[PDB]
């Protein structure tokens, strides 16, 4: 099995493999694409565990997250993720001709909207000693939601371009949706914590507020589904 | 022989545990390399029939069994990893079977999510909108489309009374439980867009589609525009 | 002037011409009350009365108004199948409408109706009027068709599955059409006021869109009724109401005014 | 006497028309009065139906701009001097017409009480969700919490206070309740065979705060305006902006 897989890798041609594959049945190929994607997730959850006290650098986690960004489609349910002013969809990172996401956007094939992932460390507070949420947070939510804002205005100002060429006369109208990985959800041994920081997260307009232990837990929950 | 057979093996195994074992401790461009390779075979295995029948073939089932062959590309493309075509639950490739018989069973205990999507397949010569204008410029949807619409909604809304039901009856039991209500997401595939060829066409189709609240409607050209795209990614 | 020096001296006189069904002084004064050049001064006098008085009159008038419109309908709801009489019907009595849907502002058939009368502003464009309007930018858009409108398709998609019909559909298509056409041209204001160098807020009026449509007796079968409530429930901006309900809501409230 | 009389105004409706003109005989008060205290009423009612429709109207609009004026000048007239809650809730209560055309709703709740029309809707059982599930004039509803003008707003950059967060989550409880029997009341009708759609009611919260002039500074006003734009459910409205809007209408119906 090792040495097959080696050479699948490792081959002059392959187009000549891709031809020789497609002679397979469908369900063969399907249940290989499960058994890969049970491995790649399996080998994050690894990955998580062993760097899950010690790494205290947002680089490290968000580096990370953006080389398994098909976790996060299919956790919160859209194929197309940005982070940092980049867009992947199917994993792969999708390259505009020019200097401007948008463009991409308002042009983009496989879906009409998008999700707004923040990333920070495990190691970010939560809540400051009822009882208000720390500073690390507030300012997350905040960058996100003017992104968000300059995203719909530009979206805006192209729509209305398109329509005074001619083109259309319809409207399009782009809503992402917020995501905000916060950090531990465990610290909150007390109950006045749990509450205050539930009763934060019920208030969010437009944010959702993740920890990692959630995360990793719904990371958990898909391998057992896919396995099952 | 060194290639399909060894695949045929690894498909065919007893325990698939020692399977994804050793995938596990391989490098991870190797892993990524196959994967891609993969991914790409059975894009093009799709798109490749698609291209041989988009001219002829006019049987709703032979599309539905098309597509039902291929529920993990649908799982990608939606981005959901359960994926519910005429009562049946696939779950990344292979069809779940209840030992109870009901599918909300199976729902309720779902370990990732108790979401899942509803896709109502069509065939790529159904008509979208009448041929005879309502008025000037304006044209109404054609009722096959209203009549798919509604059939989805009527299974959706089965789906979340029998799970309300199996939550009353978990409550009175005894166990303490949460009233919210499921919402499971509605696709529809109609036919073809290239079809409206006069602004006032798509524009009534476009005014009829964007009003929907909880339905998708999409239409085979722009399901495998997205496929070209996802192969164009791949390489 | 005598007249006057008269009336000064007796009460039953002004009581028993008030009385009287011959003279019609109250008819006279009514229309002299609504065809005065002066609003300002009659409404003066109308805010200086007792809230009493005021509450009373306005029940008695809208009491009357209400029972008209409902007098029409009973006449009428068997007969007539022309759109063009309920549209001038309903058109007759807006203020009704809008304290149906609780907006000042109603556009029928390309036309604005604020006060129970017809807005003839000097442009000729609408958007202008409805761009300068002190209260708020939207406005309900009100479709209008006849009580023998069919609501679903007579034969079945599937076993107990009816697909709404293409009238329903054409009306909700033509009210989206013309809300898109409203929005684009306001738009269109909005930056040309930008390029003057006027600070615009580039924000998108949401007006309301109401489509009329026959009688719920119809749907007999629970298969009909499941049909047409998850076509109904389905969209997203439009409001569908039949004559029933409309009429059923009138009813209502006569007798919440009566009571 | 009244023959003569009769007779007279019919000779010349000129008569008529300066009796009512002239400012020294109260002839429109004197009529109006005996339009509202006459014994029978529905023969008034009788009589008033056979006016046209389009002056009916005229006049429903005619008492509409009076009743909008009066309430303006009882809020020009006790801004500054009273301070009671229950004098401004009296206040809003009975002018509920006016709240629902600024809300565009036309069902007000306010303090476990139903008005439509300006009419308080009575219930037969003690349940306002029973009548909420059988309404006949919409869907949703209007919460509204009346506070006091003299409510503080801001804390002492800065924060919201304590008497708006704390209206805000009793308005939100509320409407957690209210949505929660909603559902039940709906299941069982469900469940005893009368029908199978979903009837999900979302209601409009409204939080009537103090005044909008003690935001002085512009650190008060970006606190505050950026408390407003990022609460999810509520809609936070001062006495202020609440009689511009009256005073808009009043120019708009004019």
């Amino acid at each position: 099995l090792e040495k097959t897989l080696e050479w699948i890798v490792t081959n002059d041609n392959p187009d000549k493999i891709i031809d020789r594959l497609k002679n397979l049945k469908e369900q063969d190929l399907d249940q290989l694409n499960t058994l890969i994607g049970i491995a790649n997730l399996k080998k994050v959850l690894s990955v998580w565990e062993s760097n899950k006290l010690t790494n205290t650098s947002e680089k490290f986690w968000q580096s990370v997250l953006k080389e398994n960004t098909w976790i996060l489609s299919q956790i919160f349910s859209n194929p197309t993720v940005l982070i940092n002013d980049e867009a992947y969809v199917g994993g792969k990172t999708v390259k505009n001709d020019s200097g401007k996401l948008v463009d991409f956007l308002y042009a983009n094939p496989f879906s009409k909207d998008a999700v707004l992932i923040e990333i920070k460390t495990p190691s970010t507070p939560l809540i400051t000693p009822v009882y208000s949420a720390h500073k690390d947070l507030t300012g997350a939510v905040t960058q996100v939601l003017t992104y968000k804002t300059t995203l719909q205005r530009e979206y805006q100002n192209i729509d209305y371009n398109n329509y005074r060429q001619g083109i259309k006369t319809d409207f399009d109208i782009i809503t992402p949706c917020c995501v905000v990985i916060a950090g531990m959800f465990d610290t909150l041994t007390d109950t006045a914590h749990r509450h205050s920081f539930e009763l934060y997260r019920k208030e969010l307009k437009n944010v959702t507020v993740i920890t990692f232990d959630e995360l990793f837990e719904r990371v958990k929950g898909l391998i057992k589904l896919l396995e099952g």
